[PDB]
Parts: C-alpha cells; structure tokens; sequence
C-alpha cells in the first residue's frame, strides 16, 4: 500500500533524525499523488520541529517548510489531533518568529479549528520578549475570543510587558486576572508584583477620591475580596513582605482578609462533573453502587481518605494512624459522628486487619454506617472526593491532589472548594497527631475597598513552609 509505505518510511526518518529525507518523501508523495493523512502530517511536523534556527544565515528549510506543511494540512481539511498542536507549537517555538506563530493560530480560526493554549504560547511569549505590547495584547484578545483560558505563565508575560511599557491599566487588569484564575502566585510572579507596586508608574497612578458607594456595590457584585474599579488612593506604596496570622490578619497592616463565599450552584455543577468523570473511568456499576449506598447513609461531618491516612509518612500502612485520625475527627464533630472511612477492599482484608481487634473495629465502623470498602481495580480517589462534595463536609486527606485525575477537575472551582473542605494531618514527636483545619479566610489575591492589596505566594505545602504575602498599602 502506498500510504502504508509512506507511514513506514516516515516512521524511519525520523526516528533517525532525518529531516531532509522526510521533506524529500513529502514532495515525492505529492508527485505520486499519495494524499498525506493525519498520521503522515503529524510525523512530518514533528520531524521538521527537530530543525534549528540559523544563528548565522537564512532560515533552514526544515523550519521554513515546516510551517508550509502545517498550512497545507489545514488546507487539505485533515483534522488536527493533540499531537498536531504539540508539534505545530514546537515548530513555532524552534523558529521563534512570533508573527509566524500568530499566523498559524489565525489560520486555525479561519478553518473552524479550535486553537489550544500551547498554540498561543510561542506567539504571546515571542512578542513579550521583544517588548511588543500591542502585538502581545492582540494575541491575548484573540485567545480570549477563542475562549482559551490563560495560565500563570501567559499572565505573568502580559504583566511584565505591561510594566515595561508603563501601562497601569493593563497592570490592573492582569492582576485581576491573576486573582480570578491563579489565586496564589509563583515566586517569580510575586517578585514582579512587588516591583510593580514599588515602581514610579504605580506611585503616580490612582485617584485622591472616588464614589465610595460604587466601590461598595462592586464588592457585592464580584462575590467578595475585590472590587475591580481601578487603582485607588495616591502617592507612593508601602510594599512589605509579610504573613497572615491564623485568623487572616495581615501582620504588617492589620487588615483582616475576607473569607470568600462559594456559590452552592457552582458546587452542584461540580458534583455532576465529578460523577460524569468518575463514570468515564470507573466501572459504571461500581461507582453507581457507591452513589446508592451513600444516599442511604450519613449524615457525615467528615470523609477520610483511608489509604492516605494509613500511609502518609509511614513505611507501611499504619492502622494506628488511621484509627487515631478517625477518633480525632469524631471528637471534633459537634454531635460525635464517626467520619466516613473510604478504604480499598484490599485494605480491609489481610493487614492492617492482620490483628483481630483491628479487623473487628473496621467491621464495627462498617456496621455503624461509616466505612465503605472500594472494589478491587477501582481508583478510590473518585469515591472520597465524591463523598465529601456530595455530603458537603470536611475531606481528610494529605493527598496533594494535583496528579492526573485531579488535573481533570480544573483550576477554577476545585482549588477554592479544596481550601474550604480539606483537612490535613501533621504529626510531631512531642504532641502526636494534629488536624489542620481549613483557614477562616481565603488564600487569594485580595483588593480592599480602600484599594489596599494582599498577594499570596504559592507554596508546596503551607504546613511545611510559612506562606509569604505581599502587603501593598498607600503611604498617605
Ligand atoms: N504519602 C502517601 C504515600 C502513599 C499514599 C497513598 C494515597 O495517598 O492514596
Ligand atoms: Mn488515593
Ligand atoms: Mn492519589
Ligand atoms: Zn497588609
């Protein structure tokens, strides 16, 4: 078969590195009238993205023609898959021509193809490195119009280019976007925000007086913790690295941060999403069986990730640590409810249940309506997550919750829900086990009614490392 031969020939070069031969085969396929498929086109694109940018003369044919092949694939109405956007993008990144990267995205839109976030990157970042703010905002406007949602890298780029070109409006809007989409910022973004607030442009923006009533209503309207009506106050900013105490009180300025509400409608939307995603990966009957059991049980004040509580900081499963966590959760329940323990069926049988009194207690929890053993082969993370969300209660787990399953849940609602519901254990030599409860305020960029800002840095584990904030408040 002709296209099967081209597949095989293109699989070979390049797993060999041979761009020249891939390009020869490309032009040959056209002279023979063999129509290239999706698979062929992807291999071509990947292979061309192995070519390098000529630090000495005219661009290399592999990069130049790489774009031309991309252009052709779309013209041919050949559907792009995830490999296409990835290869298309590394092509764009290798070339490092923001204008050409932008053309690729304009072409996808032309032909009704949804561009991906990685498609926009080389265009956005290209312009940003060259200080071309206007071009950067064009790419941004295009990305927004395509309903592609930026992440922290894209926003930090936009923030930097806005700072570089003294655009206080665009700084404000980007900072709002960071609040809305990212919440807590990386070290480098944090440093950049700090620079902004200390800068001459920031000193010189603002208003001496404003419609206090309009700010009030914007606070209500936004959900709390910001107003979005623009820079307030005048003069130099006092900008300090600081911390919040356990009550959300800024140690620098004594402002008490807001606890921002979660709309219960969003929670019901998320619960439905969860069921949909779980039933796509679990045996549907196993997940449904849990849902039905949960409907006949409760109420619960807490759900325990049993495997994580048995295992976190242990060389092997500790029934002690699970049992101590169960008792501590029951003690803080106002009515002393046992928590719902989610445990693998594999973990109820064998050991920790090696010791008969432990076995008998696990069965006691099950008979009290407070243990569900997840079937062999199931991913029990769907089960304790769905239980806590559905029962509207505390979730006791030290699971990071940023491994693949959890990337599926998104970066808007889930991180806000987690902050309000997640209980983590910590253990010391001196005191034993401690429950670390959700904070009584929201750990997010906040903008006060008088225009004062508090910006949280993102950390690995805020129990391990004490979270730094920026306090930015006008001097007079
Ligand atoms: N610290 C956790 C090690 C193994 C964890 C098992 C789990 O989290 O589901
Ligand atoms: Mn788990
Ligand atoms: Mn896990
Ligand atoms: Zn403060």
């Amino acid at each position: 078969s002709p296209e099967a031969l081209l597949k095989q020939k293109l699989d070979m070069c390049s797993k060999k590195g041979d761009v020249l031969e891939a390009l020869r085969l490309y032009d040959e396929a056209r002279r023979n009238g063999v129509q290239l498929s999706q698979y062929h086109y992807n291999v071509l694109l990947y292979v061309c993205s192995l070519a390098e940018a000529a630090t000495e003369s005219s661009p290399n044919p592999g990069l130049s023609r790489g774009f031309d092949i991309f252009k052709q694939m779309i013209v041919d109405k050949v559907v792009p898959n995830e490999a296409t956007f990835t290869n298309g993008a590394r092509l764009a990144v290798a070339k490092d021509d923001p204008e050409m990267a932008f053309d690729m995205v304009k072409q996808m839109k032309a032909f009704g193809i949804q561009p991906r976030l990685r498609s926009y990157g080389p265009a956005l970042f290209g312009f940003c490195r060259k200080g071309d703010a206007d071009k950067a905002y064009e790419v941004d406007a295009h990305m927004v119009e395509s309903e592609v949602v930026p992440e922290e890298p894209e926003l930090a780029a936009l923030l930097k280019v806005s700072m570089d070109t003294k655009n206080a409006d665009k700084v404000y809007k980007t900072l709002q976007r960071l609040r809305d989409l990212v919440r807590q910022v990386s070290k480098s973004t944090f440093d950049m925000i700090e620079e902004w607030f200390k800068s001459e442009v920031a000193t010189k923006t603002g208003v001496k007086k404003w419609d206090v009533k309009k700010i009030r209503d914007a606070v209500v309207s936004g959900g709390g913790g910001w107003h979005g009506q623009g820079w307030l106050g005048t003069g130099k900013w006092n900008v300090k690295r600081t911390e919040m105490d356990e009550n959300g009180v800024c140690k620098c300025c004594k402002e008490k941060l807001v606890c921002i509400d979660i709309n219960p409608v969003e929670t019901e939307t998320f619960a439905a999403s969860l069921t949909r995603l779980a039933c796509e990966r679990e045996v549907k009957a196993n997940f449904n069986q849990f849902q039905e059991w949960l409907e006949r049980h409760g109420p619960f004040d807490a759900v325990i990730d049993g495997a994580n509580m048995g295992l976190v900081n242990q060389r092997s499963f500790s029934f002690f640590q699970l049992n101590n966590t169960v008792q501590r959760c029951q003690q803080i329940s106002p009515s002393k409810r046992l928590p719902l323990v989610i445990l693998h069926k594999s973990r109820v049988n064998g050991g920790p249940a090696t010791y008969p009194k432990n076995r008998a207690l696990l069965e006691k929890w099950k008979n009290a309506g407070a243990l569900y053993a997840t079937p062999p082969g199931s991913n029990d993370d769907w089960y304790w997550l769905y239980a806590a969300v559905s029962c509207k209660c505390l979730l006791v787990t030290n699971d990071e919750m940023r491994d693949h399953l959890f990337q599926l849940l998104g970066n808007s609602f889930f991180p806000r829900w987690k902050e309000k519901h997640q209980v983590r254990i910590s253990v010391t030599r001196e005191d034993g086990l401690k429950l670390n409860m959700p904070p009584p305020y929201s750990i997010v960029i906040q903008e006060s009614e008088d225009g004062t800002w508090h910006v949280p840095m993102s950390v690995e584990d805020d129990l391990q490392t004490s979270r730094q904030w920026l306090c930015a408040k006008r001097s007079k």
